């Protein structure tokens, strides 16, 4: 998940 650049 990118949702705040975490991009997990
Ligand atoms: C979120 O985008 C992540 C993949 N990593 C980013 C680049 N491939 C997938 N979903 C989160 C992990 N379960």
């Amino acid at each position: 998940x990118c949702y705040x650049k975490t991009c997990t």
